[PDB]
């Protein structure tokens, strides 16, 4: 019932994101743009949460010298699915994205892996 | 991990709602107003979903002859917690709200109960 309720929610939220529906955040990293929901990002990222206490601008432009787009892609997918498939090649970038954006679930999963 | 992920999300989304944070929907039923998130409402209510394909107005004014505020309160709490505590006195109104707002999880739970 509760796994069913919140899993329903998460699937729908991810369907909306993939459809570009109600996405009130656009995250920019160089020539990459990502559509998402501010309430969802705030739920997992202290960086985005701190931002949305400070401005109503939808667009957040990230420092590309601090976050790789491919890292953020995997991080966003994790936020919207609960899935984090970490391997030797992507782990550093994903770690870097989650550390910069303060998504501590992932940071810890990464350094655990990095061993 | 996944129950943990989506339960985290849901708790945060409900904390945000109770704080009046990022709530881009105000639902009005007579002299009652409710703050919520449009993406969350759309995930569970075909009525609200159909609305957000049609307008960008945040406020939705409901027909109070079709939905009681106390019914909608319990329905909203369910949406944001996964919890639906139905008893003889509230079940009709909650049913009426979920039928009008097409939240089929609840409609069925109600008529199941109503036996």
């Amino acid at each position: 019932s509760m796994s069913h309720h919140c899993e329903h929610l998460l699937e729908r939220l991810n369907k909306q994101r993939e459809a570009g529906f109600l996405c009130d955040c656009t995250i920019v990293i160089g020539e990459f743009q990502f559509k998402a929901h501010r309430n969802v990002l705030a739920s997992f990222s202290e960086y985005f949460g701190a931002i949305y206490r400070s401005t109503s601008e939808n667009n957040v432009f990230l420092d590309q010298s601090q976050v790789k787009a491919d890292g953020f892609q995997k991080l966003l997918e994790f936020i919207y699915t609960g899935t984090l498939n970490l391997d030797s090649w992507n782990v550093k970038e994903i770690h870097q994205a989650a550390d910069y954006l303060k998504v501590e679930e992932v940071v810890t999963k990464c350094k655990i892996k990095m061993e």
